[PDB]
């Protein structure tokens, strides 16, 4: 029972992904594959990692992870494969996903494929990795790969053949960590008590608002459930909650609640209404916390 | 081979579905998870309900219903499992679905997994049901559940359990009947021969109108096919047609139908064109109909 | 493990697609459903022909086709089901889709169903036909079909019985080709050097425009990779770039390419930018190209 | 004390308006300019026609319309100044303006200045005219007109030279009546005891819908006050009410009143709420009326 | 040299306004039309109120208002005129209008004309009044008004007789004051040290947000200028800043500032940047404040 | 009879302006107000300064213009009055205004009265002055200006004053040229045969687009009437149209036509349509011209 699981940025509008689905199952007759996502903001490769980086522990191991923007298409670059060390716990705790005490995921039990383009920064940073490989191999790829649709040749396709058992060394030579390209991760500033972030992003189709920082730099400003918050999006519309579980913590429907999301992040909302969108509030708008 | 089938409010815009989805692949290795729709309004339960009603009929007999909005993710509250008692006969003239005759669906075939916030209740309404259970065991939910993410922790991950094999009865301990969250049905109103209701909702993407007028609430006006109606949206828009079968009874392309859902309600729409959008109609405007 | 690819007009908001979805499962266990999409315009049949035409050479033989926007829903009307000739090699050079040389593709492998109104236009004339059908059967389609839900049960339901095995000679009586519905497409014109057309789509979620002006419409007016070229959009936005294999070829971000699209038709973007969208531009507009 | 009442598409947002004004104080010392509105929409004739043809029962004889729309600014085109006949009756039932019984306004006493591109239709039609003028005199025109201000140059600045006396005969040759540019009045059709119109224009701001159905083609009919009137705007939505002088006669806040407006014409709205707006309805649309 | 000044929800997009302004020439013929706004939202009688409740001080004695919003046209209503008391000081610190010391201006010295519909509330309530008339005389109001146009025959009109010298007392009998229709201006509640108003305006085109909260319900909280305040909008959007004189206080460009607006009453924005319009803050949200 | 000729960023919908007029009136009996517009972008200074830079040539000798958005409103600073030397020749071929050869303006006989914020910048430099005052003294400001309104505090008082006969150079001291404010204007960059600007302004209402590159800038590079031009706005719509006088010379209606604006500059539009708005074309996008 082989998986891939397939984001991209083909949006849900034209067979484009379909094409790729109509290859899997050709390459491998027994696949599952399971949609990701594929509507994020075309091109954004910080974004498409956000949406990569916290999947593996929720899926059974030899899972492959097809995950592509792919503005460099028709170009001479090529694809990056991945194995990843470990599932590596996550969420507002730190814990393997699951029923019970949730699944505990065995280390070098994933593979990622991405354009070599910056999509897998985090994915790298959270979880490590064993091995790293060009997909150059015309075994895997095709030899007239379509120049626009490099997302279904230098990524679906090989997703497919990496699922039906390929081996992974073989689908070109191995990368050197300093050609796997890495983009910057922008950095929450410790300035006096308070941390200067950004909304990483909203939280559709709630309207949530989601920030960069971290528990663990929310700990290390003391910061822990239960603490009073003043929260300071786009440096005009302040806030203040305290820090809670969930939702409903905030009271009545409407009510602001500060709160960790289900990646660790510090967040904020409204409980049983949406913040972001009454107020456009929006990505790349800045995030002050203190308490 | 265990159906789960699936809807939430997570969006398609992020990787929350498929992290629901992975684990229910690591629960439930044979699995195939359908879904229903991820893009219903947010924590709007009548919405929901209508998403899941009439779903029975139309899957195979065993098949597990994930049905999630949970704005009450994070709390105490837990989620209520029933197995359903009839499969109902749906549609514009009440029937089973499928080719010939159609499949007749036996009894206690079906269950569904929802938050205990009422998402359940006209399935419990039409439906009835054999038995039911507060999801509360750690063999079918976290230890650790995820604060903010209670559909992928109370509603994905013990779905899986039970399209896996997990004896419903397990889950945790019976509810009475009281105890399960039920929402009141706004109601139609027979003042004089009129009927009067509400746009309960626009039919996306083609923006027909659906009104809670029921066919058992029009039959018992007397109006059935080929008969004269006046039926006025919002109080100020009023429409004349002869209830028909269908769109193309309306003749012309653009022309107004009024007719009888899939559902078996009565709506209104244009031949071939959208009536909602142009006039911006909505999901909640007052509807009125009369001969 | 047989395939129906799956396309309509029936939105990804309500429960629509699942019931057929929940019905293909019924009637063929052991199906896979692929999503080819059912965001189309709809029952803008040029569009859903669009997304059905290029799909046989993706999909694994067998493969079944349940294409369908039925405005006609409810009527006498009768899909046709059609086994076509000829996978058909496509795209920007004219080849086989996967790795290595491709996938090649026997004839009379696949099988599209669907409304009787014109959908498989471009199907029936890249791919030709072996043999047609009326789908009449009861062993196919209900025998009180759902007036307004012709998706369903006169595609849905018989692809279902296709893909597991129903011969399809058997679906109805053979159709005489006069008797499948055609629609006319837009013509390309030789005015002088240049090449009249029209924006046939935008490519979402990118915002690329594609004209109808195929390669071969383009090596007859002697236009090949690296000549430059003037292409007028809406008749007043002219466009000057050299015709290029993708987009980095345009240089900087942002910067123009005259491409020919995934499907072998000349189209024209900005480098890792939308094109289409800051200006609204739309399918439709006069679309030009000469020397 | 003169008057020159300006009407003009220059719009509200630069000084262009303000140019001509001050040209106007310039050639006129003692000038007082009325704005009639200068948000036509621009090119418009047909819809600034309405705004000048009612005027000149209100404004004290001798006033001066400048009145302009003006695409063949810079062309060889040259104005019209026409001395009306009468001042004309006006209104829902056809009375002077004016307190007590009104103003009447003695013939021949005003001017209007127009580019010769048909905006002065319905004034001749409605006012008839003594004597007519092709504006060449360099006496009143600048000798080298700015190109693309020939509301300027062939109207305001104009407009003032007969505002301060200038003999309006002295303005250029006389022109005769088929030179004067006609455009065709839309028409309203006795198609049975209907009668076919359109939506001649939105009552801004309130969103009362205004037809081009005239009281004289409604006494013809039939059709007086207290009738019981179906109107259908768009072909589909239909809409009852009994014709009454005003607003308020619909009774509470909210419900149709059809009505004539001030102009004299059919009209249907909402009692102290907008018509229009929630439901997007625009000029151009289908209008009927019928007992 | 007298002067009506004009307020009216008549627009700008017709020739509504100029018809009045066409009667006021022709009644007073040396009258001075002074717009005020004719953009207020229609019917809204409390903003009407506030557009025209400051500009007494503002305007030679003698000045007429004509004020006009009127749902009730065409029915038996009549406005009333009243020839209110003081000029009163206004705005932020309470003082004359005008260069040095300000121009004092006499009681007794200006009379509003106005719907009997509550428009005059606030005048009335802060100016007082000597004397109030029904205005009934066929001298001064068309013997047939205009079903739908009583803004220009029972205001525009008799504010020309009214500025032409008219005596106010000849207009129809005197009113008693509960014959003056009031509205309930909406309350502002000290609930602790806080004090719970209502945006009661969006301050176009900056986007400056008002709130009813006066400065004398400020000063009687204590609150001055310097003093830190705290300001909740919508309930959730909480500010803060000192209580300052003007905008530039606020420091940089982008910054809050909580200020008393020019009309006396508590108002936010951002300096040199509009605080309503990037998150959509309207009238008719809630505003808190404390210090 | 003195006339104040008001620009600024009030807007129309309070009655922020009318308090204005009120003191005009008040201060000036005589005066005749003409609105320039007040419908600018709020504190946008450069925009303002295109609005009233052109004015002069338009207006009798002695107009005063009080030209005002004052985002310093409430601060120490003080207004600048200047006497400007030359009315200045303007337009597409640089001549007076008005009819024959146009009204001749003697020098030294406009007054301008500004916020010292750079509103004045073009006016200085393309009309010069001969005296510039800080706006201090009492008898032409309050003693107590409102904080917020300094539009109507140090600029429509004081301009009343001046249209009074209040003698310019006792407003307060003289200023020196280094204490007038000035805004840099963004320069225009012959690169190549090309020249680089930027889009200045959309005219409003028609959507024509006007490039801050003007003639003389063009007959420098070579290029008057005739001449085949490529101009490319946002660096990617390219335009290729000859330059002519006016719209119509581009032949059909929506051909392009490049043309020089009535202020002497290079715009684009299209013949009786709009380019800017179905293209979303802005004030402030890149703006490219080549033969
Ligand atoms: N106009 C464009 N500019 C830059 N990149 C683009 C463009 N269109 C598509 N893409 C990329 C992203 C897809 O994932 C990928 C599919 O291979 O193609
Ligand atoms: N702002 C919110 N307030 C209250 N509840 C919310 C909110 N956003 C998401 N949810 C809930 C509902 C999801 O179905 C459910 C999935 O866990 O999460
Ligand atoms: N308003 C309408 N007029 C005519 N046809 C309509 C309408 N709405 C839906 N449809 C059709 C097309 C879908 O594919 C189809 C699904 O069976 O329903
Ligand atoms: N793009 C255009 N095409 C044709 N004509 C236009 C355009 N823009 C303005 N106008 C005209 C009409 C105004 O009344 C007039 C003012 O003289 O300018
Ligand atoms: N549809 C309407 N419902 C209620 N009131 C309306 C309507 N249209 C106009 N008005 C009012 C307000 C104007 O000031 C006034 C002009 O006399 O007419
Ligand atoms: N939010 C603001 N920040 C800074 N200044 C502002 C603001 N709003 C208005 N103004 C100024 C500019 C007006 O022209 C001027 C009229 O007094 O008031
Ligand atoms: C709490 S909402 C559940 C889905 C959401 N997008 C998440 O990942 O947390
Ligand atoms: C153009 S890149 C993404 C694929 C595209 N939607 C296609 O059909 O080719
Ligand atoms: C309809 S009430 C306001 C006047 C309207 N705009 C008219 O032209 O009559
Ligand atoms: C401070 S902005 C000046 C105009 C504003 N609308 C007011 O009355 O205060
Ligand atoms: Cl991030
Ligand atoms: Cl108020």
């Amino acid at each position: 029972r082989p998986i891939i699981a397939f984001m991209s940025d083909l949006g849900t509008t034209d067979d484009s992904v379909a094409q790729c689905k109509g290859l899997m199952y050709s390459i491998c007759p027994d696949v599952t594959v399971v949609d990701v996502c594929h509507s994020m903001t075309p091109w954004d490769v910080e974004e498409g990692a956000r949406y990569i980086v916290d999947l593996p522990r929720f899926f059974p191991e030899g899972t492959v992870f097809a995950t592509t923007t792919y503005p460099a298409t028709g170009t001479t670059t090529r694809s990056v494969a991945v194995r990843i060390k470990q599932a590596a716990k996550g969420g507002a705790r730190g814990q393997w996903a699951g029923s019970g005490a949730g699944f505990e995921r065995a280390e070098g039990s994933y593979i990622y494929i991405a354009p070599n383009n910056g999509l897998l920064t985090t994915v790298l940073e959270e979880h490590g990795y064993l091995e790293a490989y060009e997909v150059t191999s015309p075994k895997v790829i095709p030899e007239q790969p379509e120049p626009t649709f490099y997302s279904r040749e230098m990524v679906a396709i090989p997703s497919a053949h990496l699922a039906a058992g390929f081996p992974l060394s073989e689908v070109g030579r191995p990368l050197e960590d300093h050609e796997i390209v890495r983009f910057n991760r922008p950095a929450v500033e410790q300035d006096g008590e308070a941390l200067v972030g950004v909304v990483s992003a909203i939280d559709h189709p709630f309207g949530n608002v989601w920030t960069n920082i971290h528990r663990t730099d929310l700990e290390k400003a003391g910061i822990g459930y239960g603490a009073r918050l003043r929260l300071t999006l786009d440096g005009v519309l302040p806030f203040e909650a305290p820090l809670t579980p969930t939702f409903a913590d905030a009271g009545e429907i409407g009510n602001i609640a500060i709160y960790l999301n289900s990646r660790g992040y510090l967040s904020i909302a409204r409980n049983a209404a949406s913040l972001a969108y009454p107020y456009h509030l929006k990505e790349g708008m800045s995030a002050r916390v203190e308490a």
